[PDB]
């Protein structure tokens, strides 16, 4: 952290805050977080366990140039689609990150660093794919939480983050299959589950439905604190305004996976005050 | 400047080639003219009428960045949109112009003149309008025929041609009524016609009467029989008609590109 | 002292005969048309700005009418192209008695000038009647020698030499590359006989003219060409290929009426 | 004064009533020429009147070097075959009439006299009528035979005889009504004869036809005028039935005598 300054980040979609919580796992100073989200449920993760540093928006649709010159400038602009296509409904809201992003750029002649990145699921039209990359200029890569995690999460990210195509490789801190994110006396019948989804139905295998784990010679479904250690969330990290299997599973199953988000946020030490 | 070279120019969804005819009726030298165009009919128009001058290609969702390499540079990229939203059908074509028009860009930096125009009709929701603005960064301005033809054609001009806020003034040749564009012993019952895509305009040998063909091609400002090609009736004229632009409209646009390439 | 001619066409068409008399210079002072197609007399009304005086049905064209609209220096004709006394071959007849009734009475010196077309496919006898009835024998005239098409076609009458053989104009368009737009190729340097369904084209059924490799029949702008009819000149009235192809395939071949009426500058005013 | 003898082409001349009317007229005949097809009619002209009726053909093989080598002709006469109207089938043998009388016409200008005259029936299509007037430049005056005989027959005759439309008269020996054609012990019902269902005549209190000698009356001809080739009733009535009536063309003919030979 020499001559360098804190990072100002324009999140949006932000969801529980992963972006937030591995700049600060990473020990990046971080100046200022916008946050466009609208789950209120998923706002209180990140106005708690964060303690109101991130500012947070509304409504992404809502938000003009004015906007972004006034709370800009911007260091970082993040945004990770939600989970009908690209031009129908939630997937157009691809084009409210197009623009905010264009609006946060730095002016022609301001040399200064700018990076950004947009994260979409992988199972996508491939016209809708090749169309993001014609927008943005740049083609995705594909990296898989696998590598890092105990789950399959097969995701696209567009960006230009100092090297995001390097591919992936683990952590010894990373609880790498089923077994090292449950708690004890849980058997994990199996190493790596299948994607998970918003619905419970993602927590069951797919040829036959059957429980990943096995409690008491009976079978059992993932609890939520387990979930939290397969997506690198700090455990009881959703633990927050009386939340149940349903919400918690709703935040967890639509977010990102930390041990890949940090594997791309890790380069931005370089450019960046850190403590 | 003063040693200009004649102009290259690439024109998405050209239609009957109003660009082309404009841009020599003008007195401007193309020295190149790349128009992307699916109908045969449309496409038999500006073929005929300008001796091949004329480069089609096809549908522009098969124009690569690789073609506009090639077929490049470009000084002019123009466009118009064919008239469910824009996010759906045919109005999401317009995103096929604007990444062609980003490829079709002078590098950053570049000093070359560039200029490019998009068109959409007024009819269009607020939603998409907005959009547009902000997917070209420009603020459309509207242009009714009405100045400079006969006809009601309010159409929205994104782009960057010097002076599109310039007033539209008329010219001494330009038919301003209808009784001006009609043939023999045909009078017109009104002096501006409405919208082409409920009484009769023309009263022949005192029984009601539309326009003919002939008429309509000098309602928009084309020449002529510009249409009588390819065997096409009543039918084919009109709606190529129907969906072009009027040419004092974009002459009026155009005009201002004589001081920036070559003429004669 | 020569005066303006006055004509009388009947089954007139699109005024083929006002047009070549017009592209001559001779000074037309009354052109009394009898024609009942409604699109064809749209054509002579706007392309000749309505100097031609349209009546109807010859069929109720009376001896009164012809004294009362004439003089008439010219009276031309062309056939409905079932034989000659069924149908609309006898209507010849109704043309027959107001050429009677358009001569000069016994004991007048004025010129008069008459013809009637009628197609050479015709019955034997057929063609031996006509010429009884006009006293009169026909002279095959084919537009092959003054345009890209065969156009085979008998001509009664008593104009300054008809039976002249027949020569090309340097202006003549005598082959089918010389009618056809732009990025056209002809496969064919001469199209067979023309009528008025769609069939006349193909040839027996190739279609004539290649573009971009693909072939293609004629357009209506390059029939107009080849009968030697001014480009666009059936343009009118919201024509389709529909109209325009069944006026022309019934029309005279303009090179051909004009080799008949080019003497006639020497009887009438010109200018 | 100096008056010449009468050249005449009849055109489907049946049987002769144009040279019978002639002699019996007193009219000096030059020359007849006749175009005619049938066997037995030929047959009635070429016997009755001792070869002076120069027969030919069907009109249809008549042309222009004939009218040239067989005249000139002073007059041209001709009745239409007697329906299917003028162009179609034998009306339009009438045309073949048109060309051959125009073909005879004098030269343009000559003062000679020259006389034809056309036969046509009264049931007639209107549109076939005003046809022939528009060809012939000419209007038909009708003349019905039951003024001067005891039948029913209006017929048009399109001309330029002198005085077509003169009035009809009966002259003194015309057999005026039905009883004085008939033979011995035969009573006629009627007064005159309908055009050629009760029976005209009755012999011995017993209905009975007409007989061919009767219709010979009927029509101003000679008795036994048909009495030739073996005709039974069946061609007698046939030749009779197409044919003119006598003393109607007797009535057109009459003024001739005063522009050609008499004796
Ligand atoms: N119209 C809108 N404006 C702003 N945010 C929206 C939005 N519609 C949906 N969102 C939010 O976008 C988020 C996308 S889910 C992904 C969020 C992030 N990757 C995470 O780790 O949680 C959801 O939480 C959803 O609430
Ligand atoms: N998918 C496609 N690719 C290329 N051109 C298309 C197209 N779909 C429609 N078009 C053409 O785009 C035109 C839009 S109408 C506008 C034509 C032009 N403004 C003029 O002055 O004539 C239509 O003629 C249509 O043929
Ligand atoms: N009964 C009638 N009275 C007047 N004209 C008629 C007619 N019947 C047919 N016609 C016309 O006669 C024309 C014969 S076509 C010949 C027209 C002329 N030769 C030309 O160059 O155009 C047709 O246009 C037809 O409309
Ligand atoms: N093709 C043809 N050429 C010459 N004569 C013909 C003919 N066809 C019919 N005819 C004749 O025309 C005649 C019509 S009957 C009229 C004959 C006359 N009126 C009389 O007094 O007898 C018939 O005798 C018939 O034989």
């Amino acid at each position: 952290a020499a001559r360098r300054r804190p990072i100002r980040v324009l999140s949006l979609f932000d969801g529980i805050a992963t972006g937030y919580l591995v700049l600060k796992e990473l020990g990046i100073k971080v100046g200022k977080y916008v946050a466009s989200e609208v789950c209120e449920e998923s706002i209180a993760v990140g106005t708690v366990k964060h303690e109101g540093n991130i500012k947070y928006v509304n409504d992404v649709r809502n938000i003009t140039k004015k906007n972004i010159e006034e709370w800009g400038p911007f260091d970082l602009v993040i945004g990770g689609s939600p989970c009908k296509g690209l031009y129908e409904g939630t997937g157009r809201l691809f084009f409210e990150f197009y623009h905010l992003l264009n609006y946060s750029r730095p002016k022609e002649g301001d040399d200064r660093p700018f990076f950004w990145m947009f994260e979409n699921v992988v199972a996508m039209k491939v016209g809708d794919k090749r169309d993001i990359s014609r927008f943005l200029e740049c083609n995705p890569v594909m990296i898989d939480a696998i590598k890092v995690s105990a789950a399959h999460r097969a995701r696209y990210f567009w960006g230009n983050l100092p090297g995001m195509n390097r591919p992936v490789i683990a952590s010894k801190n990373d609880k790498l299959e089923l077994q090292d994110c449950l708690e004890y006396n849980r058997i994990a019948k199996l190493k790596k589950v299948q994607t998970i989804t918003t619905k419970s139905n993602s927590i069951k295998q797919g040829k036959n439905q059957l429980f990943p784990v096995v409690m008491n010679g009976k079978e059992d479904v993932l609890w939520c604190t387990e979930l939290e250690r397969i997506f690198g969330f700090p455990v009881h990290y959703t633990d927050v305004s009386n939340m149940g299997r349903g919400a918690r599973q709703k935040l967890l199953g639509r977010s990102w996976s930390v041990p890949v988000i940090r594997h791309l946020f890790a380069p931005l030490k370089d450019y960046f005050a850190c403590e």
